[PDB]
């Protein structure tokens, strides 16, 4: 496919990309039909600060499906070690049908944007709720949704590499970006220079198995936070023991299921409240925020303005329906979900009830069960034939969203070309470089700049 060189221009100082460059790259909707329709994939670049030390391009993928990867470049400019920013053009992209790359709008209600985490009433009612999301999105975008897959994004990534005029390219990806990098190396690894995958999705869990295991991780994180909160009943007044704290949290969410809780003039229902809980759960540096909002909502008080500025971030003016549709296409389209409602009925009553905070939303009949198109391709198989010269895995020992088991699995599947750096003591998600750990950042920067993996898998302590 014809990949002309991008037309870089300074991003406006009225944008979150101020100080960077912006461009688009043309990709075909159907990579098998390169003369068919196309779309423009948005890019953002921070050029290497030192031409004499320039190694090439560090391509950066989105960290969640639907999350604009261009917005990672300012975060990376802020936190990356200086010699990395000296040596690489940092180039982030918004994956097809998200962000500024032809985002989709299908008329979804705000309640439907949270289809992943939606609390079910029963199998019958949730099957109706989730199928409705599918039929709504296919009514408005059924022409392109079959081309919103992880492998098609990986195809876009190689068009971008060629449009940038690079024979070899480096890659950094977090969470979903770790999977995009893995898939891209399996498909195009002969073009890989240095690769860092951080907070590593288990590539054998695509995707329902990941849903089910997340319910377990969430329970474990809630138990560690309930103990932490219990040790602080003298500030939060939620209980002097974890089960008492959990019971308060549980009842709060139960009321929110009945009646939306007014938070700074916006209704917060049980699904939204549980989502805010889980996001704050994922980093122990955010556990104080969680204590604050639970304390306030329980006692009918107001949360600190700082706490609300995290809530306004995830469900106020920032939020986008385009992200929910992007999640739908990737999560339902990469692999065929079980169609039989018996599977979901049983898993709700067993696994869901055993992991009650988010288990029911994870085990019940999700939109993928009702997908109207067959899978276009198998799930990418990672293995010994991966042609990437080297891949560094970076992983927090305690990560609620992408547990360390996924990184360990990737380390086995790609045993021939990977090394694993684990950060112990970290209750964190997305480590390099945003966590600011000197050990992790030094090791990852040395690899990116020398191309040398650690001699052995490393376990560092924060
Ligand atoms: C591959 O698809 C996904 C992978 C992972 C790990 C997903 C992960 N959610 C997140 C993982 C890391 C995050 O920082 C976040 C989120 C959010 O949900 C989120 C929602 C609203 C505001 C902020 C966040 C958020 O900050 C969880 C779970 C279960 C099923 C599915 C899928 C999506 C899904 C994120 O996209």
């Amino acid at each position: 496919f014809s990949a002309p060189r991008p037309s870089w221009r300074p991003a406006g100082d009225d944008t979150p990309l101020a100080g960077l460059e912006c461009a688009t790259v043309t990709v075909p909707v159907d990579h098998a039909r390169p003369d068919g329709p196309t779309l423009e994939v948005a890019l953002a670049r921070h050029p290497a600060r030192s031409a004499g030390r320039r190694r090439g391009v560090l391509l950066v993928g989105p960290d969640d499906p639907g999350n604009p990867g261009t917005l990672l470049v300012p975060q990376l400019v802020r936190d990356l070690p200086a010699d990395v920013l000296d040596g690489y053009d940092v180039v982030g992209f918004d994956h097809r049908f998200s962000g500024g790359s032809a985002p989709l709008s299908c008329g979804l209600t705000p309640d439907q944007w949270l289809w992943i985490f939606h609390r079910p009433q029963d199998v019958e009612s949730e099957a109706r709720f989730q199928r409705a999301v599918v039929e709504r999105c296919f009514d408005a975008a059924g022409d392109v949704l079959p081309y919103l897959t992880s492998r098609d994004i990986a195809r876009d990534m190689d068009v971008i590499r060629r449009a940038l005029g690079e024979d070899r390219i480096s890659y950094l990806g977090h969470s979903y970006g770790s999977y995009l990098g893995a898939v891209w190396t399996q498909m195009f690894g002969e073009h890989a220079d240095r690769v860092v995958l951080d907070s590593v999705i288990d590539p054998s869990s695509v995707w329902r198995r990941m849903f089910l295991d997340y319910a377990v991780s969430c329970e474990a994180a809630l138990e560690r936070w309930a103990h932490w909160a219990a040790e602080r009943d003298g500030e939060l007044d939620l209980g002097r023991d974890a089960p008492t704290v959990r019971a308060a949290l549980d009842a709060l969410a139960g009321r929110a299921d009945r009646e939306p809780l007014p938070v700074a003039g916006m209704p917060v229902d049980g699904t939204m409240l549980r989502l805010f809980t889980m996001v704050l759960l994922s980093s122990d540096r955010a556990w104080g925020f969680l204590g604050d909002i639970v304390r306030a909502a329980v006692h009918g008080d107001e949360a600190a303005p700082s706490t609300l500025r995290a809530l306004g971030a995830m469900f106020g003016r920032g939020k986008e329906e385009s992200g929910a549709v992007a999640q739908l296409g990737v999560l339902c389209g990469d692999a065929a979900w079980p169609r039989d409602m018996e599977v979901y009925r049983r898993d709700l009553a067993g696994h869901g009830a055993r992991h009650p905070f988010i288990g029911p939303a994870m085990a019940g009949p999700k939109a993928g069960a009702f997908w109207p198109v067959p899978p276009a391709e198998p799930v990418t198989v990672l293995g010994a034939d991966n042609r990437a010269e080297s891949v560094l895995l970076v992983q927090s020992e305690q990560d609620m969203f992408t547990p360390a088991r996924g990184a360990r699995r990737m380390r086995e599947l790609l045993a021939h070309n990977t090394r694993l750096v684990t950060l112990a003591g970290a209750v964190q998600h997305r480590v390099f470089p945003f966590h600011g750990d000197p050990g992790v950042n030094r090791a990852a920067a040395a690899y990116l700049l020398t191309g040398k993996l650690p001699d052995t898998d490393l376990t560092l302590r924060a």
